């Protein structure tokens, strides 16, 4: 007989993933209101308390200014529809500057150092309706049909 | 008889206080030269030696772009005017990028996000006539008759 | 006879050197293609890997956009010309943001907190044709008939 071994690939990464360990910048007194909000996608800020502090965040919509990404937590998040979510009435992890793996609706792979445009819910699509600050950096993958995009965020 | 409990709740911060532990930076190689800074005020750079390093700054004045504001410390402010102030001839810390509570002149709460408007002599005020790229944060409250806001600082 | 003593001064700093201790933020996963890169000059981006997640770096030219400035590493550097560089097809560090001294091209001191504008081999050089988003940091110096400029790097 003849002896035989395989090889197999991992995959690269995960939506809400922290791509890169480059100067980032989380902000954790934020709190959730109305719905929940995908692990991955924009979110944007409603109001900042006076004297509390605590910033009050949302999934992002039409003719808003985007803030930042939710990311990735083992315990924070809950489970539902098989995937990681930040229920309402919550505390939320929102990157603010740094790179980051965000959910993608487009189908051709960007260039690098350009603008990147989001849709009306908070995932990157390459022709979009708001304009945002944030910057491409290159990574682009799919897991399991999921389009993955890497982006530099920088503080508002 | 009936017993009585009371209860009192400290306040939220003074001037020239840091706000947040969130990616911050602090210049201590400058120097006051040819006047006062008080804590909590904006300064301007007068000159930046070639070879020695050590930047010349003041008290911010009209036509001029502010550089960073003046910090708290224990060790080395001197007290005058019965505050809390920067004495001309010595080593100065200005905080260059992050969140400080900022003297303010206004009356009305600032909005989050929008652009910061300083007066002639380093306060924030809502109509200024000096453009500024720092950003506002939401923090507004007042200590004993002295209004504070909290300002955003980007890099120069 | 009489004893005497003297006295001489260190030089400030060399090419490439990292000026000071503040934020700053450096890239290592990048590679140089199809040339070598001067330690002290400006590079630029050519293309970014889809999933290997590298970098092909090379030196600046006309019709293009900076990315970065190479900095001094006794380790990863070869020594040509007298001088210290990164040989084609291996690894370098690119300093992404801070202040750095490097080569410059000008006959005069530069004004502080004024736009950077570049040569098209990559060196510092006042009234030249690209245009960046960098900063004078206030210093000026030679060393040994090189000549030295302290520049503020923003991220892209």
């Amino acid at each position: 007989q003849i002896n035989a071994s395989y090889q197999r690939d991992m995959a690269i990464a995960l939506p809400g993933m922290v791509a890169d360990t480059s100067k980032y910048n989380i902000d954790g007194a934020c709190v959730v209101n109305e719905g929940d909000v995908l692990v991955g996608a924009a979110v944007q800020v409603v109001q900042a308390q006076a004297v509390d502090g605590h910033k009050l965040v949302k999934a992002l919509t039409t003719g808003t200014t985007p803030y930042g990404v939710a990311i990735r937590s083992h315990w924070q998040t809950v489970n539902a529809q098989n995937q990681m979510i930040y229920e309402d009435g919550g505390a939320i992890n929102v990157m603010t500057s740094g790179r980051v793996w965000m959910l993608s609706k487009s189908t051709e792979a960007p260039t690098f150092g350009s603008a990147v445009k989001l849709d009306v819910d908070g995932q990157e699509k390459s022709d979009g309706t708001i304009e945002t600050t944030w910057t491409y950096a290159g990574g682009w993958t799919k897991y399991k049909d999921i389009q993955l995009v890497e982006v530099q965020l920088h503080q508002l």
